[PDB]
């Protein structure tokens, strides 16, 4: 009568044996594979720090080439000198950060950091922060040359490359990003990293949004956890760029199974499934600044995702980022202006043979539409199909070894996407990639019923991916191409076109 889900029961949805982990031309591995053991902290490979200061690698703060005019001085030595002081007041942390960021002393606002420490936290919580958490963060950040001994390659445009690193290595790099130590990543007029996302956390410290203390509580929850007890797993970051896209009009593949619900979440009810991150082209969006929607929330509760911003170049139309192994450290309530940190989370996910949590997330960026009717243009529809297809396709893996896709309203709200069209686009891309779909409508029960009714209508009539794509081309041609102001909606159009043919 008032069903919370529709279609295939979620228990019938798919939730393989891994080859030996080793470095290769397309795979950077920063730990000792021969010494990888369950419950043991991974050993870095190589044993001693090796540096690369070039256009193809991350510029490390501990590099001997990280210099500053004084006679060129060592910025790493200045970083150590600045951070190894007693912090008793928020001004001390501000002053420390600015000693090696002198050019931004008038541009960087620290209001949110000062208000969190002085006006949000109770006396005992502020004391625990500066007596235990901040000194423990400084120590793991300053351990960077002994932890991250191998150069980290940039996951540049058109590269099909993977990075497997430890959760411990990520914690050292993230503590550095908090203390804003990454060089060449700050200038507004920078050229070298203009197409890369921000990594240093300075924009998290600015202004008076009520959401900043919530972001800070979520990040300090993570930092408290990883400095008290070193995490033992690995995380893989894969940049995927497809060369060959399907000729959608000719696709003879039938639709796959659907589970659609207005209750639940991707991270809780999509366990063991490929989880979609409704990404911005610069991965993580405004996680280190003001943004607090779907992507930023996932990046806060699974902070290991944030390090993708260090080495992931802006995604092109034919690219996506696949992150395997991130751990959930926090629980939350609300969304956007109502987001609140709830408590610490003990991730119960099992680990695979590479010691990675069994959590696979794909970042796929939807297009932003200035006008509503722009999304119905064939080129724009083909773009969204190819994007979702790239995120879902696992070249070399057979259908029976592919889990269902756990997704929802991709590119909705601010980006101007039509939920009914985007749902069809994802259903079609999942069909071409031969995966089943688990779709979350986040409280919209009417959308759940419409997606279900459309999917069951097309399935019963045995319409292929090609048949559905051709119907989308007809809708543009009949109702959008000559439209000046649409007159009829997409789903009624589809039912009419099929039932009257
Ligand atoms: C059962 C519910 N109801 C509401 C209102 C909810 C909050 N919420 C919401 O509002 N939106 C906007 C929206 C879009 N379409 N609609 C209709 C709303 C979401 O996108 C959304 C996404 C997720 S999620 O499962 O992706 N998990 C993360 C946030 C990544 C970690 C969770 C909650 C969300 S969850």
């Amino acid at each position: 009568p008032d069903k919370k889900w529709l279609g295939t029961p979620i228990e019938e949805m798919r939730r393989i044996r891994l080859p030996l982990l080793r470095p290769s031309a397309n795979h950077t591995v920063t730990i000792r594979v021969d010494l990888l053991r369950a419950g043991e902290v991974p050993k870095p490979f190589p044993t001693h720090y090796k540096d690369l200061w070039d256009n193809k690698h991350v510029k490390m703060p501990c590099s001997e080439q990280n210099l500053y005019p004084v006679t060129a001085g060592s910025r790493w030595e200045l970083i150590q000198t600045a951070l190894l002081n007693k912090f008793t007041r928020p001004q001390n942390l501000k002053d420390a950060i600015l000693k090696y960021n002198v050019a931004y002393s008038k541009k960087w606002d620290f209001t949110a950091l000062i208000d969190f420490w002085d006006k949000v936290l109770e006396e005992a919580e502020a004391q625990h922060l500066y007596q235990s958490i901040l000194p423990d963060m400084v120590k793991i950040a300053l351990c960077l040359p002994n932890i991250c001994t191998q150069p980290i390659p940039l996951l540049a445009a058109a590269m099909n490359h993977s990075i497997t690193m430890s959760q411990e290595q990520i914690a050292s790099l993230l503590a550095n990003a908090f203390f804003c130590t990454f060089p060449r990543r700050n200038a507004k007029m920078k050229s070298e990293y203009s197409s890369y996302p921000d990594i240093n956390f300075n924009r998290l410290f600015e202004g008076r949004s009520s959401r900043k203390p919530e972001k800070l509580k979520t990040l300090f929850c993570y930092f408290r956890r990883v400095t008290a007890a070193a995490p033992t797993g690995l995380v893989t970051f894969t940049r995927q760029s497809l060369e060959d896209f399907p000729e959608w009009e000719r696709c003879e593949k039938p639709l796959t199974r659907l589970h659609v619900t207005y209750e639940g979440t991707i991270e809780e009810n999509g366990q063991g499934m490929l989880q979609v991150d409704f990404a911005n082209r610069f991965v993580g969006g405004g996680v280190t600044s003001a943004g607090l929607v779907q992507e930023e929330i996932r990046f806060l509760i699974n902070p290991e995702l944030i390090i993708s911003r260090l080495f992931t170049e802006v995604l092109d139309h034919n690219e996506c980022l696949i992150i395997t192994g991130t751990e959930q450290y926090s629980e939350y309530t609300g969304y956007a202006e109502t987001y609140r940190w709830s408590r610490s989370h003990e991730d119960g996910s099992e680990r695979d043979d590479w010691q990675r949590r069994c959590t696979e997330i794909v970042a796929i960026d939807a297009l932003h539409f200035r006008r509503y009717l722009d999304q119905f243009v064939p080129e724009k529809m083909r773009r969204e199909l190819n994007k979702a297809y790239c995120g879902f396709l696992r070249p070399g893996v057979s259908s029976e070894n592919l889990s269902a896709v756990a997704t929802g309203n991709w590119g909705c709200g601010a980006f101007g996407g039509d939920a009914r069209l985007k749902a069809l686009i994802q259903i079609l891309a999942a069909a071409a990639a031969e995966r089943d779909v688990v779709y979350f409508t986040f409280g919209d029960s009417e959308l759940m019923r419409d997606i279900y009714s459309m999917h069951i209508f097309l399935t019963e009539r045995k319409l292929t991916v090609g048949d559905v794509y051709k119907l989308l081309l007809r809708y543009y041609n009949e109702e959008c191409r000559n439209c000046s102001t649409p007159d009829i909606k997409l789903y009624p159009f589809i039912y009419h076109a099929v039932e009257s043919c």
